[PDB]
């Protein structure tokens, strides 16, 4: 598998697994990483739905950023100021759940730019994007006012862009070359959207959740990748959660797109390639969702997990996995050198301070030889 | 290693690692499993600061729910309603994001019950844990409208136990034979706490983050089980973050507990098992760490990291590994799911509803074969 | 998923993981654990053939011992004692390899019985197991010999058992109403077999490796478990090997049993389940294979890996992954107390005794503490 | 961690974990892989004795290829004719239990060239390497004779260099700039050796398995990386093994190298950098033998894990993890085509081709579609 190597001393080129931060992405290529592929329901196995798109430009988004998702992300090798463009196809917290872990995480590991965060409208302020993002602020209050007595406080904000959830196909984004287009879902209530970016020939579905409707299938023609929702069975739900026929039967009709209706969504599309995703990735579930699927669609397709990466290229549509450190660390990028507001007040008081406890001793032999 | 095999059909007794779900617990023991040891920055190999503890008498709690927990707490085969008492040390993001996880995930998962929240106030009204919440349920406000439609919205609510960070050594917690007591940390700014669980002639400190302080050596004194923080060394600052050596020195002198401090502290204490945690447990940092606490403290030791296990008995701690499925899913318990007493709006226009595709054709084979 | 909870204090009851050594063995049930499905290339994801079969009167079986699969059985907490019957199918590395791991590793362990290897003859005697076996203890002579000098030599010795591969469906194991038959394969060059074990009315067929062959489908009907290896697709050979066209649709017409004649096969057999291995389960791989079985087989189907587990009950056969330490340990049982042969010859000489260090005063400290 | 990114579309340099096949290895440079660390028994955290070795010449070995450590090899991906020269230090299990999947599986891989194969002699003929790997082929008899039906032959061989055990720090190579060097070991009987490689003014000392001895901290002294066995504690050996404290004691003084010993011996060799290894590497189990080193050891040190790695500089000797593939892969290099000119019978008989199963039909569908 891979490249053929030519030297004892050089790389193993067109490697068979994509270890991040391995590759030089090309001025006319996109990578596609998965970083949670599952459900509101938490696994080791499956973050909670997110994905990294890299462009050939330099450019990076984030597509939702689900809870558990940021561990994957954090893997990547990315430094923090090049995430800092996140869109939420909708507000369930399997959708933005980790947002506040790259917001406090992405500060802690030298992020020197605000977030910049697209999301949806609701059909009233308060089931939309600003009010959910003004409203997180709030609640991570203590840890945003204690950072910014230490770290300079540009960072910690969110710069929040909403767009209408009601529009058909119309642009939410647009800089340097770069489309972001937004159509609606059937899902939970109003607000939830898909997205298709668009970027030098390229269009990339993103369709996050939704039961079967007459706007993907349309604006989705001719994606270089299709993501979409793809359910467990029916079967699988009376196996898994002791379901009735009855319900089991209506959550693959109402509620979620079934395997089924996935494959013929496809057909319809036409992609190069599609991807199956929000399903429990397991040795039990997975043969009979690709089965449904391969009713109705025979293309290229991907049945997602955490960590599956496309690389989009004129020639090809290439699935691998990401091989990543579990042990990982944030690296370093450029920044600008940005100093503490030394005018913001302490969120101390005095009665704490005295608390502190005399260590002098049991420090003194350590403290010695590191000064020197 | 483990209890010796007396039947080639029967189980290994005593086994060497823990599986959660596999064990009964002992009318006199405690279980503590770590469900994160880390940092605010992300990573596979260890979520963000969580405990869940379970005693004797059936009462169980999360002390700390970090981001990326929840994927570990979902491991341990627990039902949903076993798990509705959650405690926070502190509001930061590493302590208390994944509570929207249990929140919507447990939901899902089948909780009955509302959420009970412990957490401390802060200096003013927008630095403590009722406030906190009160905006979380706001942020999450289109998540809860659209599941609460149709259901009971009892298991949506939270009710926050909000008590004053500066008490010493106070009650915030008596119920059924269980005391908890708070006393207050040095950490980022006012408002932060430490735990003592009481019951049953057992004291288990949970230290959450602190500066080495006054507090912890007199009220923690002789517990069964001590968690406390514990840095990585100024070396590995200088080696992991490229810091100037001057501020290396002060984190471990000045915002942190040194694995110095740690030792200075535990030697104080006394306990039965001090646990060391908040550090990357990597095969190059872990060793400078244990040195460091071995400096000033002899006694019992955990280098904790996730999925670690204590079992607390008259005659014993004990420390295991915890082998847990990476595909897990939820558990049922004893089902008390209540019906609405109420109508509420539908989130839904018909402008989306409209919006529903004909996929009749594309389910006829799989609706048919699973209706017969 | 799994069975209800009762009991806050009690057991996850029909667990939906497996956990080895957690689950006691009815007397009318079978488990049968894939301890090793891949290939004779390396990989951590798959250890070569290897199956372990437990049965309710208490006997234990290794079908198969593939290079890799030692660090999958010993992760079952198994006593050794209980796992001394060995059954080969054929002489390949990828089925046989960990046979040495399993000798040596046990003999340290306590095993205190020799190992009982049953496998087959080839077309010349140089071509058999008692051959291959004979050759493998003389190929271990240093460690045979240094070992005996220090342990019992009883557990040192392997008994071999090599029966006619010509023979259709033979007995070649009888004892305490467990019955195995061999029938012939067709594979590489003349000597591998397949087996069916019989006992307390089920049959468990390990199809071993075989191009399509007339005798498994007469011989395995109606199994309650029908192992058969299932190759890879032509496409995925000429993605993953870069054969040319010819050579890839050779392999799975010529060499290999092909998806689709797994089908066939499957379908004459008419098993309660069948379960398709030794093909890599990738991603990329895994669901054309599937596809490949469900043109001609309709029926229950796992498609193995590693640590996949079937319990066979007389309602079900149900298919679970287990759950197990990557950190395993030896599980002691019951083992007699045997000196060594004080008669037997130290195997140093004095040459090499001549040049102990002396490292008294660096061991006086710990053995001074431990002698208390 | 890491080096600074300086490009969105550029690599991650220096980078914090080592992908293997990602780097290229500098002129005066080392790299050193642990592919097994562990003990005789099997786990699949850790693999028997292996390590590879990478000059910066192009030339590499393997030292040691005990059971289970293939997996890890082959995840390197590394070419088969680039890892054609194997030493080992002794013919325990642990030791060389994996040779035969090396030459199995690098054969299918697309070795064209024989291993080769540098062993000690033992006291007798038969306690020695070239006994040994002679009866290895010959256990393996009918894998090579089916394997080499209708191909070149010449990969299959191996040629042993048997080296006298008894020599002091004598050369056993020199080729091309490398010389290793064998002096005698202590354990179990005549037979183990250790290697010192030297090339362009590097030193690595592989010490393989031994109590105590005068010739190490001589032989070894200074080297840039000095690998020594570092036994479990006599405690652990009761806790984990259920000795008698009388035995558990003798095994950290007669059998064994304790930690303590370890501590002494690295302290004459005074190395830039030592590796101990061979003990079980567990949360409760490293830490009490990292201490047993440091009483009489304060230099840098590795505890080694499976794939670990060190960088071997003028300027340093850095350790990292390796992160690669478990779904493995063989990589092709520049091959042969290589063309036999002796010819081979068939190992096949009429009786067992005459049981071919047509399987045209189940074939057609797939096989039509294919050929165009
Ligand atoms: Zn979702
Ligand atoms: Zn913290
Ligand atoms: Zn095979
Ligand atoms: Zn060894």
């Amino acid at each position: 598998a891979g490249g053929k190597v030519t030297s004892s001393t050089g790389i193993a080129p067109k490697r068979y697994v994509y270890y991040p931060g391995s590759e030089e992405l090309g001025p006319d290529e996109i990578r596609v990483i998965a970083c949670g592929t599952g459900m509101p329901t938490a696994r080791r196995a499956q973050a909670a739905a997110a994905w990294v798109v890299e462009l050939g430009n330099g450019d990076k988004f984030i597509v939702d950023i689900g809870s558990g998702s940021m561990a994957n992300i954090q893997s990547l090798m990315i430094p923090a100021n090049y995430l800092t463009k996140i869109f939420l196809t909708h507000l369930a917290t399997d959708h933005w759940g980790d947002l506040v872990s790259m917001w406090a995480g992405g500060w802690t590991a030298g992020r020197t730019d605000p977030l910049e965060v697209w999301g949806p409208s609701g059909s009233r302020e308060d089931m939309g994007t600003k009010y959910a993002v003004e409203h997180m602020l709030k609640a991570y209050n203590w840890d945003y006012m204690t950072r910014a007595v230490t770290i300079n406080p540009r960072p910690g904000d969110i710069n929040v862009h909403e767009f209408d959830y009601r529009a058909l196909n119309e642009v939410v984004y647009q800089e340097n070359g770069v489309t972001f287009r937004s159509w609606p879902c059937i899902h939970a209530g109003d607000g939830p959207v898909s997205f298709a970016l668009e970027w030098n020939g390229y269009k990339v579905v993103f369709g996050g959740d939704t039961a079967p409707n007459i706007w993907y299938p349309e604006y989705a023609k001719g994606a270089d990748l299709a993501i979409h929702e793809c359910w467990m069975t029916s079967d699988q739900m009376m196996t898994k959660y002791n379901q009735p026929a009855q319900l089991a039967l209506r959550i693959n009709l109402d509620f979620h797109t079934s395997a089924q209706s996935f494959g013929q969504i496809m057909n319809m599309v036409q992609p190069r390639h599609a991807v199956a995703y929000h399903f429990f990735n397991d040795d039990d579930t997975r043969y009979d969702i690709y089965t449904g699927v391969r009713e109705n669609y025979a293309g290229p397709l991907s049945m997602a997990t955490d960590m599956m990466v496309w690389n989009i290229t004129r020639d090809a549509v290439t699935e691998r996995m990401a091989v990543s450190p579990d042990h990982a660390w944030d690296v370093a990028g450029p920044s600008e050198d940005l100093a503490p507001d030394r005018n913001r007040a302490s969120e101390y008081t005095q009665y704490i301070l005295d608390g502190r406890l005399n260590v002098d001793e049991a420090n003194a032999h350590w403290k010695q030889e590191f000064m020197g």
